[PDB]
């Protein structure tokens, strides 16, 4: 599913991830923007054999298991295929974890390099949430 910007905002909303450790809505839009172009399918090699999923690109090699990344751990407790889904619940379940490591959302290196100090609000502008 290529979801609309705000159809986005509105799921993301509705699974809780709006202020979710600190982080307003328009951050975790803005980080699947650049991510996955609003794209539940989007998929992404690394160059160390780890893999990205999904709208929010959560990495197999420690979230995710899809067989194919050595040495690499599941925390969220899911094949990286549920990562794809139409529905988000399972990216937003495990993006929770991810934010509430250490690195808040410098984990998403998109996030950090193309919404970080910018005016993230923009990305819910004319939403009706
Ligand atoms: C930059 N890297 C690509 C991010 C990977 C972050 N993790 C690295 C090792 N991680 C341990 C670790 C060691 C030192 C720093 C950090 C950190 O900055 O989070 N994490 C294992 C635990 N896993 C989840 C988790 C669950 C509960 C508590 C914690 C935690 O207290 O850190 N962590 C996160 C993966
Ligand atoms: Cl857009
Ligand atoms: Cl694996
Ligand atoms: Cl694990
Ligand atoms: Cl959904
Ligand atoms: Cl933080
Ligand atoms: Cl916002
Ligand atoms: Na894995
Ligand atoms: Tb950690």
């Amino acid at each position: 599913k290529v979801f609309g910007r705000c159809e986005l905002a509105a799921a993301m909303k509705r699974h809780g991830l709006d202020n979710y450790r600190g982080y307003s809505l328009g951050n975790w839009v803005c980080a699947a923007k650049f991510e996955s172009n609003f794209n539940t399918q989007a998929t992404n090699r690394n160059t160390d054999g780890s893999t990205d999923y999904g709208i929010l690109q959560i990495n197999s090699r420690w979230w995710c298991n899809d067989g194919r990344t050595p040495g690499s751990r599941n925390l969220c407790n899911i094949p990286c295929s549920a990562l794809l889904s139409s529905d988000i619940t399972a990216s937003v379940n495990c993006a929770k974890k991810i934010v509430s490591d250490g690195n808040g959302m410098n984990a998403w290196v998109a996030w950090r390099n193309r919404c970080k100090g910018t005016d993230v609000q923009a990305w819910i502008r004319g939403c009706r949430l």
